[PDB]
């Protein structure tokens, strides 16, 4: 670690603290992530697999440094996250062609992850990174279930529940790649409307916000929902609202795709591969964002 000079702290999450840093050996500017914990052997092996999960839309994992019973991950550095870009673009909105490009690229990255049986599990605007060339990349995944212990909130953590799939909220512990499609759907809606789709601050508030818009799920729309671990027959039964309120003024192709990404039944929810073929992407392009760095 004496080979890195910290420039500034750029983030913190369940798995650690991220710094912008300079590699003293090469002069490179990188993102250095100190993993919050020595470190178990299963975590070293699982993280080593992430070094081989390489794609243009996945943040590059350059090196794994396991020394003095501490774990550091060295990643390539990108200058801005989607949360900041969304906030910077709040008065005008991100242009639809750029929203479409970002969605397409993130579906390409997820289709790749998913084909290798790797789930992101916690997609949110803060872990989607952008550059000046129009790329967007997935970050902050691959360490879940590798440390062998139940997840406990770290000191000062406030968990973001806004993008969590309903099956996670309902207590499914063996959920599928569909959870990432749900999260990406929520982010897509937020890019279009400039408002979070389901901004809950508790698990039940999150679940009830989903139900009030999409309707309380039942066995008709989601076979098996009533047998989910945290499903209660006492949930209020809200009717599904007319979808026209969800993402105005998005066109029917985008609304159709979003409705497939937000299906309750994870088995009915569209896959990343099928979403890439949706008519909404027939006119996809790769525009340049205006980034103020
Ligand atoms: N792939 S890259 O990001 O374009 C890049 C850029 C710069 C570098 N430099 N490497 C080195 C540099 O300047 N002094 C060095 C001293 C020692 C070593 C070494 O391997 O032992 C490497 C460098 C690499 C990649
Ligand atoms: N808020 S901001 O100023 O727009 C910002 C936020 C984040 C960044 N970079 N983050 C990262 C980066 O460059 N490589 C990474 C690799 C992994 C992780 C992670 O969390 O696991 C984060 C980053 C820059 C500016």
């Amino acid at each position: 670690m004496e080979n890195f000079q910290k420039v500034e702290k750029i983030g913190e999450g369940t798995y650690g603290v991220v710094y912008k840093a300079r590699n003293k050996l090469t002069g490179e500017v990188v993102a250095l992530k100190k993993i919050r914990l020595g470190v178990p052997s299963t975590a070293i092996r699982e993280i080593s697999l992430l070094k081989e999960l390489n794609h243009p839309n996945i943040v590059k994992l350059l090196d794994v440094i396991h020394t003095e019973n501490k774990l550091y991950l060295v990643f390539e550095f990108l200058h801005q996250d989607l949360k900041k870009f969304m906030d910077a673009s709040a008065l005008t909105g991100i242009p639809l062609p750029l929203i479409k490009s970002y969605l397409f690229q993130l579906l390409q990255g997820l289709a790749f992850c998913h084909s290798h049986r790797v789930l992101h599990r916690d997609l949110k605007p803060q872990n989607l990174l952008i550059n000046t060339e129009g790329a967007i990349k997935l970050a902050d995944f691959g360490l879940a279930r590798a440390f062998g212990v139940p997840v406990r909130t770290y000191t000062h953590e406030v968990v973001t529940l806004w993008y969590r799939a309903p099956e996670i909220l309902l207590g499914c512990k063996y959920y599928s790649t569909a959870v990432d499609i749900w999260s990406l759907g929520c982010i897509f809606a937020e890019m279009v409307t400039r408002r979070a789709l389901f901004p809950g601050d508790s698990e039940i508030d999150q679940l009830f916000r989903i139900f009030r818009t999409l309707g309380t799920p039942d066995e008709v729309v989601w076979p098996g929902v009533t047998s989910m671990p945290d499903y209660k027959p006492s949930f209020p039964k809200w009717a599904r609202q007319d979808f026209s309120k969800v993402v105005p003024p998005l066109d029917e192709d985008g609304r159709s795709l979003l409705s497939q990404m937000l299906h309750y039944d994870p088995n009915k929810r569209i896959s990343a591969k099928a979403a890439l073929a949706h008519p909404f992407f027939q006119d996809v392009t790769k525009p340049v964002p205006h980034l103020r760095l």
